[PDB]
């Protein structure tokens, strides 16, 4: 599953206090051709095999404060975080990309 990303304090506390040494994956978007790569997003997140892994949804537009502290100048865009760093970014388009890296990284921090 996928949280949806509203305030600063539930980013802070989810990505901080919550956050253990999960790896945390966001994603930044605008609902307004977004709109399908968000659900794909929402059905990698859904996967058994991803129940470890913490997927926030970042809607741009509506949280301008998390977009400009990460620099986000396009969207769709991944962020991959864990242990209170960014480990990755990556340019937000391509599902096989993204699946690829997330199982790397998955592995990597295992």
């Amino acid at each position: 599953p996928v949280i949806e990303i509203n305030d600063q304090e539930q980013f802070t506390y989810l990505t901080t206090t919550a956050a253990g040494d999960k790896l945390i994956v966001l994603y930044f978007h605008t609902s307004w051709p977004c709109k399908a790569l968000k659900q794909v997003f929402e059905a990698i997140s859904n996967e058994p095999s991803n129940s470890n892994v913490s997927f926030l949804s970042i809607d741009a537009d509506e949280n301008s404060e998390i977009s400009e502290l990460f620099e986000i100048s396009a969207v769709p865009y991944f962020i991959i975080i864990h242990k209170g760093t960014i480990l990755k970014e990556l340019s937000g388009a391509d599902p096989k990309e993204y699946v690829s890296l997330l199982e790397d990284c998955k592995n990597s921090v295992n």
